[PDB]
């Protein structure tokens, strides 16, 4: 374009959207990594009730 | 519009916002679950430091 | 601008940018809490399994 400010909101969208996915990526990576903390603390506390007198 | 580079340009802030929206809202929910693991661990070990 | 619509655009797209900014940063907080979280979980079994 010919506009100087045409082709910066253009970078601007095009930049917004790249992050959102990366961004969106690292959430869903966090939600796996936080499940992995509660199944073993979860297994911590299975072992604890299941010891032998 | 008949401005057809108008369109697109309408497309393409309209597609970016509403997918920030949704990385919003994925990073929020994501930081409070993450809260709520570390309170799960942190819990787990607190059952073993207040054993007899 | 004395177009309306290119001033409407420039905006939002201002804003969807600074909106995706703050999403990147939650998320690697995110991700910083439930490395800790896992952690402080393998913790908890490693003095288990000292018992
Ligand atoms: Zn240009
Ligand atoms: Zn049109
Ligand atoms: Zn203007």
């Amino acid at each position: 374009s010919s506009n100087a400010k045409i082709d910066q909101l253009s970078s601007d969208a095009q930049t917004a959207n790249a992050k959102a996915d990366q961004a969106s990526n690292d959430a869903n990576a966090a939600r796996s990594d936080a499940q992995a903390a509660k199944d073993d603390a979860a297994r911590a506390n299975q072992r604890l009730d299941n010891m032998a007198t």
